[PDB]
């Protein structure tokens, strides 16, 4: 009703667990937005947790977080709509798959912005827990916007499987970022078999094992950073701030 009156639909962006993300245009302001539509059971524990994650994520304000506009409910069927910024340059996934790894200046900047975003999220006492390239978006100016926290997951620090830590502390996101930065640093992995094996070989308990064509004079710094992020022991991963301040990262 409000969704159909105020917006025009343009494009399916995604399908999650129980919901869709639709690219829409607002009739009044003429701007494109991404709207997530979640069918919801009102008065269920699932719902009341979702409403909590909405109150919590609505309070995030950072240049590297997808910008939040609006949340509302519509009516023997119920929908939750969440209106966010539409990011014109799609996902980090598309950018990795399109040969990001050959642009060392660019991928070092994008890595830094992801860190900016994680540092802010961690400073606010929150954890993403679902960090992966399809959940990092790129705006028209090629800046990182993190989103898709997941409304059914607790993001309060104090309370697909290839990005998940052996384990819930702040340090789960930084393990994930170690997998992500390897994919940013390495050639697009055409096949599923290559993807799963190469990444399972990083996540190997007995120290991260890199492919034969990464053990190079070229990818020395990148190797250090990832090895640090991918430590089995969470207490031995750096904080986003600790890494940001490190002189492993090239100049901004
Ligand atoms: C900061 O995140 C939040 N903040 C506050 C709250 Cl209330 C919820 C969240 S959320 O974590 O549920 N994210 C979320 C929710 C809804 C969405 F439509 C999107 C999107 C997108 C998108 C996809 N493709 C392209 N190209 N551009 C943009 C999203 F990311």
């Amino acid at each position: 009703s409000r969704y159909f009156i105020e917006f025009e639909e343009l494009q399916l962006l995604g399908k999650g667990a129980f919901g869709a993300v639709i690219k829409v245009q607002n009739k009044l302001d003429g701007c494109c937005y991404a709207v997530k539509r979640i069918p919801i059971n009102p008065a269920s524990r699932q719902f009341r947790r979702i409403k909590g994650e909405v109150t919590l994520l609505s309070r995030l304000h950072h240049e590297n977080i997808v910008r939040y506009y609006n949340a509302w409910i519509e009516n023997a069927v119920h929908y939750l709509y969440i209106q966010m910024e539409y990011c014109e340059a799609s996902t980090l996934r598309d950018t990795i798959d399109q040969g990001l790894y050959r642009d060392t200046v660019r991928l070092w900047r994008l890595f830094r912005e992801i860190l900016d975003g994680l540092a802010y999220i961690h400073e606010k006492g929150m954890i993403h827990r679902n960090l992966k390239p399809v959940n990092i978006f790129l705006d028209s100016d090629d800046h990182v916007k993190i989103g898709d926290f997941g409304l059914a997951t607790d993001h309060l620090a104090f309370s697909e499987a290839l990005y998940v830590s052996p384990e819930y502390n702040q340090k789960v996101d930084l393990f994930s970022l170690g997998i992500i930065f390897f994919e940013m640093s390495y050639h697009p992995m055409v096949t599923a078999s290559e993807r799963i094996f190469v990444l399972n070989q990083l996540r190997d308990p007995t120290s991260p094992k890199f492919p034969e064509d990464f053990d190079d004079g070229e990818h020395a710094k990148q190797k250090s950073v990832i090895s640090w992020l991918l430590n089995h022991d969470p207490a031995k991963r750096p904080t986003a701030t600790e890494l940001l301040k490190s002189e492993l990262l090239p100049p901004p």
